[PDB]
């Protein structure tokens, strides 16, 4: 608006060099019960272009006028300090405009001192407080989450990733509590000269960081430390009680290997002197890559071996790797602007599994990436509402736009694209370019093009053959949204590409350059033996590689490395099916899951018949791996949700029971009569799946075993015999196969629950009851805050909705008590979006659509709030559901009956 | 409108004298694939008042134009027939108005020849069709059902009960099949001149009768015959296989004696040479009393001693008695209008027990009547939405209202009134008066006043002492709806009477000439010793007969003879509970059941504490008789319907489980490990009650036994180990405690079932499944006429709505397919009301009432027809339920919890 303070982007008039921030957090409420902190900061900025105004980001800061102005300007090195005209604080653009009576000459450093007072509120932003209940005592900790902005809230600073500067952090903390920051403590905490109750801790100057990664936490958390033989001191800080137990031991045992792996992959030594990972009890954000002081949710860093499932073990190892990867890529080489967030977060997501694999080589974690990210993001990208990975930097300005960029696409899509990048570049050449990128751009900001250039330079040195320059071959997958579905005409060995859209009748309004065409790297296998390689340059191309003979099957996207679905002629599909039946080993496990997942998704776009998809699920009877089974069960979930209350459910269960029985018996023998869990994490997951589906479909042995296990627990409570991994499954099936007695025992345990994980497991299991009265009684308990915590109420109601009988109960509940639910819980505590999505997920009939539409008009006056933008979405999904059921019910029903 | 055709009442200007109907039923689909019957008819009518328009009933009949008109007017006796102006067909009133260019000469007989064609569909109305399967060949049987406004569908006629006439019936039927009509065939079947393959059979002229008593059935059914002592030839006609298997043996064993008994009791001879009882595969009503050709559902007539249960045996004898009773009260003497429908249904329902008791003297079915009718109607009669036994004629005009009157009030309330009337007038005096009524108005239509006059004659003849005239005393029980509740102050022995209302806040909009007061006849017993009787003529009275001293307890309405509820003070109730726990035998078995039923209903009306009624159910643990247990289970059903989907259900089940366990074991030992059955009929019913109640509540052995028995039947499909009487409960409980396999086995057996009784049991049991998907599939099956016969469609839906899981499914189904159910399915008006009551018997929340009100607002255009009153009553009950549950949920839960332990 012709005024720099009106503009959302900092003027490039001055750039910071060094910072000195001394903040004293008062973790005790003052007058009006306000937790406030007092801070003093100074910035030695350098005048890049002669100007008359200084603009510094500042949010929720009272400031103190040391002289006639809130700030004091002093020129350094004999620099003349221009007199300050006036001080103004702009809110729309968190800016501290300090108009000066004169112009600051260029090539001269000026320091601006600033004493300020802020509120240590529980906003989970900037400098915030977190109160946890240690025993029966409230304990408050002062932590920091300066993602995107928020850094301004803590102290006056150039809050932009481009503005890199050294930061000297000093914390005045109570003598009892300990203070932590990005760097090591410069000196041991000394009693503050005044009020000896408080100590003063100074930390060594931080390597030129870009803000947003600064962190200063003062608390009483204890810690387990280990000096790695590479020079980095690994310290895992957490609640003293948990550190006293072995909860934090696993993280310390896994951090060292992960750091070493990344050091090699990044070909760079750990930039900071030490690595502290702290487990905050709350911390709604999953994790933060604060340089040196990584903050994690207590549940994602601590692993109790007696009450955490192997799934939690995967969670901690993987999340640790993601943030530890950020320490090299994203902290040493930060993005110039938030528009390139996809490159930073995406790379971290991709190399996350790479690191975890080094730590646990017997888990094959890298394989899970596809099901966890590639297929997850593929579903969203296959909509006409998708956005291109790259966005014009000018477009992103407001803080809200920055937060918007943090989409699942930015993470998974980026990781998938970068995985394809590494595959067609050969990990070795990719790593070479990455190493050069980091070294050449160490301690400075960059654009995604810089990485493309270094990769191309490595391409030339290694002389790898790429159809076009890395930039062009990557622009196709970064400047336009969506992914190509490659159809293979084996008869004439022809290859074709198209923008895959799950809804066939979708108007792709977004005008994408390259007219939605992609340079797809194609890797193929023939009769098991991998062929050479091919790059689809145009929409349609012919190559003998894809040509097949009388009994020849070709399968593209080996290990689904490339972000593209594949469609084949019906003949090739049948050849693949015959191979899967005689020996599934020929097809790599990853591609077996690909076959099932792609078939179902292609059937949704009406590119292949639904029967073909179910045909690709027939070989599961012999499959003993996890990925293939998981893919099929995930896809068949929609079928169950649509036919759970219909006749089709009968034949469907019979078919699934026939397929699961062998897998269940296999595990029963392997686990020695359900006594010893399998070793490989993948096998552990499949064992849980086997029992769950076997009992759900009605395998007799499964229900007998789960019932017996729960009964053994009922006989001897306090010593649960069910192993943590199999607890949720046994609990739900046992309660379902049992009556009021079992539910009563479970309810008692839930009320006496001591660990949140166990409590939530019991809560969901209690909703597995098959008695209408018990479910209604549970619904009444859900609303009561005393019985069910309001934070957990929405999830409990959703869990009852999942019960086939519960669907009707919850639907009447939401339709009749929307007013109460919305009015009493208008706050974010109740996610109405998730609630309405869950209650309307099975809607597949015109009657149900009429009810939902009536609900919309009936409660129109009381805005659905978070529900809005999801209720209209549910209406659209309901309409699509009606069409799908009326177009596939007969075919699906016949298939199950004849194939069961 | 003023237009006579627009009016729903036939003009009195024309009176029918005699008719000649010649229906020809085509038992093969036409080019349009629709079975169609073609017939011609001529009505001889005397012109009571000169008229220029002739109005007759015509329904779904395409009349062939003759002489440029649908009808042809011919002069009888030389009278001139005025020229026909025009013939319009008014559909709303089903009136074929034959406008004339002149006024019919007054007091002149005329004849109207009319040819017509109609659809022989499966609507179970007029001339419909019944398709049964023999071997692998479909067999079609054309039968007639004209209970109300359906004779018009078969032929143009004055379809009103008052318009009696003699009907000459000629049936052109295939030479192979046999034509059955009200009277005997007049001579041998003669070959149709056009086609020898068809036969022309005319029957003897029928005596003066109403159009709704006609029956024309052509069938290949065989029959078993046996002349009765009165000489009337009793023949049981049914499917060839059924008669060959001796399913009709029991029917022939009871029909003859029962018919003679009725004739001897009222000294009135049956005026027809034969009385054929025929069982039709497809029939809506349980049975129709068509004079000479009484029609019955196969379930109500066929009886296989090796597969039918003791209850089935009672059903057959009772139904046959009810229909034979009608042959006197309904056919020989008919009602003037449907307003006094009770005069026929009520008497036939009450005297049915007398006939059954005669045929089966070791059953004591008259004891059951107390719970079968008196208490059954008291529930609906209590609602402020009931109707006086003799509703003003003006209210009942449209055919929908006519069919609506066929409810508990016309049947049970009438029978209960007759029970009380006979009790205070003595059987001898009562039957003497009835004989005069029958002989005086034979072949004539009568009203309630006519009955009172003949009864008064017997009263004076036998010098019976009454407070006032029979008319005044019984007008209180017939001209005002509802029944009185007597408050007994044992402290001072004072009595009072007031209209019993389930909702104390319910607004009665129906005015009463007697201002809701009754000359209640009262009979009281003291410590089991009967005392002198008293008549509560005034609203309030006092007597020492009711005043108690020390620990003396007084029970009014000994053997629930009177039609009223007894409300004792807390003192008497305490003494009664003391007696029940000390020696329940002291209190009459019937009165023990009376105590449980009265206590609960009084509590539901917010007149006594709910705890009091529940307390009265603590003697059940030691009770071994059937009647007490029966009333308790029936009364606690309301609690279940109101708390089955609530937290109270758990404690309630535990309590009942505790009470039934002893009875269950007792019967186990008595039945020798469930191998034998009790000898006494009542004991057999209680044994089945024990097993069903135990399995439903959760007694472990019960669930194990029923499952094992069904498993053994699955092993040997042909040999069913379960004893016929125990099949009902075992089948249901097994299917419920079983899964898809059990449901599949039952479905296959149901489709392959032979005896209707067994098929009915399996059909109802299939609804006991606890799988939502199975119940949804079952509901779709109900609509399919091929899988479930249209006659049993609503019954199956009601069974599904009975299942707790099915309640929601059916409610949404009813809301979604009201238009289809109301239109495609006629339901014969006997249903719909039942379906509405069944789907709305669990409503206890404002949201549920809102849904019901929305249903009415969204389906007012579609119409509720017969269900109109039922839907309106539902609204009243739902509102009362909302208040009752809110005021009693906690106390009911606490009581069960404390007693369950
Ligand atoms: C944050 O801490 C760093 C040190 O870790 C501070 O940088 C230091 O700045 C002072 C001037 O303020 C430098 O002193 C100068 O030393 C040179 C000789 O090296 C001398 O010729 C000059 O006359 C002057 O005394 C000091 O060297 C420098 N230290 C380093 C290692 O660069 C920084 O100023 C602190 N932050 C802020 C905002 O003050
Ligand atoms: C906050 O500052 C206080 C004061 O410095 C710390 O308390 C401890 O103070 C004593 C000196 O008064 C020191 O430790 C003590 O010294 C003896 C030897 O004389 C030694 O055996 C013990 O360590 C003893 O406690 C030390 O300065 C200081 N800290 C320690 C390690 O004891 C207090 O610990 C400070 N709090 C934090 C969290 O840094
Ligand atoms: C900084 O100044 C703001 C604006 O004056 C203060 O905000 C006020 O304080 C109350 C709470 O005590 C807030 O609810 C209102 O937004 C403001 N009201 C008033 C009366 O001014 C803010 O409190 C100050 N900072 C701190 C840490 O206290
Ligand atoms: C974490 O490391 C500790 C050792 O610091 C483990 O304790 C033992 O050490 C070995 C090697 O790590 C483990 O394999 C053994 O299971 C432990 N005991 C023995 C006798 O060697 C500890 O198990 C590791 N994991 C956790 C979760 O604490
Ligand atoms: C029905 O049958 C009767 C008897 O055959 C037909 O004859 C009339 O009815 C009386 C009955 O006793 C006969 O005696 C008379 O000869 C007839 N009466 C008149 C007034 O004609 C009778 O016509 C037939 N019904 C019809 C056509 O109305
Ligand atoms: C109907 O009557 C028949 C014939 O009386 C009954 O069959 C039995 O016939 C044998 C013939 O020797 C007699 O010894 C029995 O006394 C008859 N039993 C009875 C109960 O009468 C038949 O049981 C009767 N009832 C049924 C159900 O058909
Ligand atoms: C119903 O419950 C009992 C009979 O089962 C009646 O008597 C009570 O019994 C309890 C338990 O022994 C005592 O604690 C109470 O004091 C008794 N009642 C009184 C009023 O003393 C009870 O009165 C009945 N409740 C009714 C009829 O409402
Ligand atoms: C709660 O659990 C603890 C630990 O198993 C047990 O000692 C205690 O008795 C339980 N309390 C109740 C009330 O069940
Ligand atoms: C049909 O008529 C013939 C005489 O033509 C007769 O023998 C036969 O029994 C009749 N059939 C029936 C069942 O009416
Ligand atoms: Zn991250």
């Amino acid at each position: 608006q012709s005024k720099a303070w009106n503009r959302y982007r900092l003027p490039n008039t001055l750039k910071p060099d060094s910072y000195r921030v001394t903040l004293r957090p008062y973790l005790t409420p003052n007058d009006r019960g306000l937790y406030v902190f007092k801070g003093s900061s100074t910035v030695r900025f350098t005048c890049k272009e002669a100007t008359d105004v200084i603009i510094i980001h500042s949010k929720k800061l009272n400031y103190t006028l040391s002289q006639g102005h809130r700030v004091v300007l002093r020129g350094v090195g004999g620099s003349q300090p221009p007199d300050i005209d006036k001080t103004e604080l702009v809110e729309p653009t968190e800016y501290l405009v300090v108009h000066l009576k004169g112009s600051l000459v260029k090539d001269s450093q000026y320091e601006m001192d600033s004493e300020f007072e802020g509120e240590l509120a529980d906003d989970l932003a900037g400098f915030y407080r977190s109160e946890y209940m240690e025993g029966n005592v409230r304990k408050v900790v002062a932590t920091t989450q300066m993602q995107a902005a928020d850094a301004r809230k803590s102290f006056p600073c150039f809050d932009e990733p481009a503005m890199k500067a050294e930061f000297n952090i000093t914390l005045i903390h109570p003598k009892d509590l300990t203070a932590l920051s990005n760097m090591l403590p410069k000196g041991p905490s000394t009693p503050l000269p005044e009020d000896p109750n408080w100590n003063v801790t100074e930390f060594h100057t931080t390597p030129k960081m870009s803000t947003y990664l600064l962190a200063f936490i003062v608390s009483e958390f204890d810690y387990v430390e280990k000096q790695a033989s590479n020079g980095v001191l690994i310290r895992i800080w957490a609640r003293p009680s948990a550190i006293a137990a072995g909860h934090g031991d696993y993280a310390l045992n896994v951090t060292g290997p992960i750091l070493n792996f990344f050091a090699g992959h990044y070909d760079t030594p750990y930039p900071l002197p030490k690595s502290d990972q702290i487990g905050l009890p709350d911390f709604n954000a999953g994790a933060m890559e604060n340089w040196g002081l990584v903050t994690y949710r207590e549940n994602s860093l601590l692993f109790d071996p007696l009450s955490s499932s192997s799934s939690n073990k995967e969670r901690v190892v993987t999340v640790i790797a993601h943030e530890l990867a950020h320490q090299w890529f994203g902290n040493l080489v930060t993005i110039e602007w938030w528009n390139d967030l996809w490159l930073n977060e995406g790379f971290a997501s991709y190399v996350e599994y790479l690191g975890a694999d080094y730590a646990e080589p017997t888990w094959n974690l890298k394989d899970l990436m596809v099901l966890n990210d590639v297929y997850r993001v593929m579903a969203v990208d296959a909509l006409a509402s998708s956005h291109p990975l790259s966005t014009p930097a000018s477009e992103i300005n407001t803080p809200a736009q920055i937060s918007e960029l943090f989409d699942a696409i930015s993470y998974s899509k980026g990781a998938s694209v970068l995985r394809m990048l590494s595959s067609f570049l050969s990990e070795d050449v990719f790593k070479q370019g990455l190493a050069s990128y980091l070294h050449t751009f160490a301690y400075q900001n960059t654009i995604y093009l810089n990485l493309w250039d270094h990769l191309q330079e490595a391409v030339n040195n290694r002389s790898i053959q790429l159809p076009t320059t890395v930039r062009d071959i990557m622009n196709r997958w970064t400047l336009q949204m969506g992914f190509p579905v490659i159809t293979v005409d084996t008869s004439t060995g022809t290859l074709s590409q198209e923008h895959f859209l799950l809804d066939p009748d979708s108007n792709v309004t977004r005008p994408s350059e390259f007219n939605y065409v992609w340079i797809v790297p194609i890797t193929s296998i023939r009769d098991g033996r991998q062929q050479q390689d091919y790059w689809l340059i145009d929409v349609r191309a012919q190559n003998d590689l894809f040509s097949t003979s009388g009994n020849e099957w070709v399968l593209l996207n080996l290990n689904v490395t490339g972000y593209y679905r594949v469609n084949y002629d019906e003949e090739n599909w049948r050849k693949i099916q015959t191979q899967l039946q005689r020996d599934h080993s020929a097809i790599p496990v990853i591609n077996r899951a690909q076959i099932i997942n792609d078939a179902f998704n292609l059937a949704s776009a009406h590119k292949v018949p639904v029967t073909l998809a179910l045909n690709n699920t027939l070989f599961l009877i012999e499959e003993r791996q996890y990925m293939p089974w998981e893919a099929a069960l995930s896809s068949l979930s929609y079928f169950k949700l649509m036919f759970d209350r219909s006749e089709v459910y009968g034949p469907m269960k019979n078919y699934l029971k026939k397929q699961v029985t062998p897998l269940f018996i296999h595990f029963r023998n392997n686990t020695n009569n359900w006594r010893e869990i399998p070793e490989n994490l993948m096998d552990q997951y499949s064992e849980v799946n086997a029992i769950s589906t076997a009992c759900s479909n009605g395998v007799p042995e499964c229900e007998e075993m789960v019932s017996g296990l729960f009964k053994q627990w009922m006989e001897n409570p306090n010593n649960n015999p069910i192993h943590p991994n199999l607890r949720s499954t046994v609990y739900c099936n046992a309660i379902a196969q049992g009556g009021e007695e079992e539910w009563d025992f479970a309810w008692e345990q839930f009320r006496n629950a001591t660990l949140v994980n166990e409590a939530d497991k019991l809560r969901a299991a209690l909703a597995c009851s098959k008695e209408l009265w018990i479910l209604n009684r549970y619904l009444s308990y859900t609303l009561n805050p005393d019985l069910i915590r309001k934070q957990d109420a929405t999830s409990t109601i959703i869990s009852i909705t999942n019960n086939v009988i519960g669907q009707g109960l919850v639907w009447d509940f939401v339709q009749s008590n929307w007013k109460k639910l919305f009015n009493d819980y208008g706050g974010g505590s109740f996610s109405f979006s998730n609630l309405i999505q869950a209650v309307t997920r099975r809607f597949s009939t015109e009657y149900e659509l009429q009810q939902l539409e009536q609900f919309k008009k009936d409660n129109e006056e009381t805005g659905f709030g978070s529900g809005t933008r999801a209720l209209e979405q549910a209406l659209e999904k309901t309409k699509a559901n009606i069409k799908w059921v009326k177009e596939n019910k007969e075919v699906v029903l016949q298939w199950f009956t004849e194939n069961s």
